[PDB]
C-alpha cells in the first residue's frame, strides 16, 4: 500500500549494508591515521553501516577510538573474548566484534563450538557480531561447501534464540578468497549467499532471514565491489587489505 | 666440585635459550615454506630449543606441522583459548602457546588478569608457555616501566604454584619495539630483564629464577641479537619480522 504508479522496479528489498573493514594486518600508525582522515573528510550520503575493526598492535584502536568521528562509522573489537574481555570492551564504548576464522581455525582445526560460544557470549552481553563463515579450497574443489557452510552457522544458530538475530551479522568469507586476491564470482558469492539464507530462513524464521545482513568477504577491491554488491543476496562487505587504502572509500560507494 | 684448572670463565650460568619466531602477519604460503626448508636444511649444534608460531590464515600452521622435522624446533600455538581450543590443541600435539600484548591489550587496555588465567589454564593442561610482558612508550618515556613490568609479572605469578614455572617462559617485549625497528639497547633489555629476574628470586624463589628463561623481543634482527644475547639476563628471543627472513638462522646462532 506504499508503492508509486507502476510496478517494481524491483523485488527488493534488502536490509541496510554493512560495510567493513578489519585492519588485523597493518604497521603505519600514520598512513592509518591519514585513512580515517580521508574517512572523516567522506560524505556517504546513503543508509549503510561502516565498521572499523582495529588492532591494538601499533596506533591502531588507541589512535582510531580518537581521531574517527564519523556518524557512520562504529568501532568494532577483533576478537574477544573473555567474559572479562567483554566486560572491558562495555568500558570503552566498543559495541561490535568480528568473529570467526581465527576461532575456528587457530586450534590446528574446524573450531565451530568455540565460535558459537563466543558469538553468543558476545550477542548475550548486547555487542553487534559479525561471525564469518567459509570453506578452505580443498572442501571448495570437492564440493563439500554447501555442507562446510551450513555446519559453521548450524553451529552458531544452536546457541541462539530467535530474537539474538536483531544482533547477528553473517560473513561469508571463503578462506581461499582471503588475502590471496582470489575473491569469489558475483555467481559463487550469490550462491552461497543464497544458501546461508534459505538455511536462515528455513531455520530460523523468513522473518529473521529477510532482514538478516549477509556480507561477502574475500579479496574485495575497488574494482570487484559494485557488481558483487548487485547480487540478491549480498548485504556488504568484510575487507581486509583494500580496507586499508584509499579505495575503501569506493567499496562503501558500490554498497549504495 | 666439577671446574678445571683455573678459575671462570664466566659467572654464568644461564639457563637454555630459546629462539622464537612468531609468524602473526605473513601471506606467502611459498616463501614460507621456502623459509623451513631452510631451518630444516640448518645444521644447529647448541642446545637451543626453537619455537615456530604460525597462523592458521593462508599455508601457515597447517604447512609447518607437514613440512617443518628439525629436531630442535617445536611449534606453538598463537594464543588460545578456550578449553576446548587447548583440548584441540593437544589432539593435533601442539604443546607450546605464546601469550601476551594480544590479551592484555585487545579489549581496549590492560586486561592482565587476562594474561594471567590464559597462562594458568594453559599451563595447567601442560603446556610450555611463552608469556610476553612489556610498557607502551608512553609508559617509557614516563619512567613508569618498572612499576608496569613488576605489574604484569605479578599477575601472572599470581595464578601459578611455585612448580608451574618449570613450563612459564618469560619474553619481555616492549610494544615500543614490536614491529618499530627502535630495538632496545643491550643496556634497556639487561636493566629490564634483571628486574624481572630480581622480582621472580624474591617472590617465587632463587631456585626457580635461575632455571626462568628470559626472552628479549621487539625489533630483533640478524645484526643486533649477539649484543643483545651477551647480555647476562637475556636467555634468548622473541622474534616476528625477521623471523619470517633467512637472517632468523642467524638470530639462532647469535643464541650461542
Ligand atoms: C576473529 C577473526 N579474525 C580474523 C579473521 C579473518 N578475517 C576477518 S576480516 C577479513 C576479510 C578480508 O580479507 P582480504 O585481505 O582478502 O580483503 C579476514 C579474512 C576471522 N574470519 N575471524
Ligand atoms: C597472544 C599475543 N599475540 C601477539 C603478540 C605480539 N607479538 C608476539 S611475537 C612478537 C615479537 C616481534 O616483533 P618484531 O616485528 O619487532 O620482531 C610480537 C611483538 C603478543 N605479545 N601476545
Amino acid at each position: 500500500s506504499s508503492s508509486g504508479l507502476v510496478p517494481r522496479g524491483s523485488a527488493m528489498g534488502k536490509p541496510q549494508p554493512i560495510a567493513a573493514a578489519n585492519w588485523k594486518c597493518n604497521g603505519g600508525g600514520q598512513s592509518l591515521s591519514e585513512l580515517i582522515d580521508l574517512f572523516n573528510s567522506t560524505s556517504i550520503n546513503h543508509d549503510v553501516q561502516c565498521v572499523v575493526a582495529p588492532s591494538w598492535y601499533m596506533g591502531a584502536q588507541a589512535m582510531t577510538k580518537e581521531r574517527l568521528s564519523h556518524p557512520k562509522f562504529v568501532i568494532a573489537a577483533q576478537n574477544a573474548g573473555n567474559a572479562d574481555a567483554l566486560a572491558s570492551l562495555k568500558d570503552f564504548g566498543i559495541s561490535w566484534i568480528v568473529l570467526g576464522h581465527s576461532e575456528r581455525r587457530a586450534y590446528y582445526g574446524e573450531t565451530n563450538e568455540i565460535v558459537a560460544d563466543k558469538v553468543a557470549a558476545a550477542v548475550a552481553s548486547g555487542f553487534m557480531v559479525i561471525a564469518c563463515i567459509g570453506e578452505t579450497l580443498q572442501e571448495r574443489s570437492s564440493g563439500r561447501t554447501a555442507v562446510v557452510v551450513l555446519t559453521q552457522i548450524t553451529a552458531i544458530a544452536k546457541k541462539l534464540k530467535k530474537a539474538d538475530w536483531a544482533k547477528v551479522v553473517i560473513a561469508y568469507e571463503p578462506v581461499w578468497a582471503i588475502g590471496t586476491g582470489k575473491v569469489a564470482t558475483p555467481q559463487q558469492a550469490q550462491e552461497a549467499h543464497a544458501l546461508i539464507r534459505s538455511w536462515v530462513s528455513s531455520k530460523v524464521g523468513a522473518d529473521v532471514a529477510g532482514e538478516l545482513r549477509i556480507l561477502y568477504g574475500g579479496s574485495v577491491n575497488g574494482k570487484n565491489a559494485r557488481t558483487l554488491y548487485q547480487q540478491r543476496d549480498v548485504n556488504g562487505f568484510l575487507v581486509g587489505g583494500a580496507s586499508l587504502k584509499p579505495e575503501f572509500v569506493d567499496i562503501i560507494k558500490a554498497t549504495q
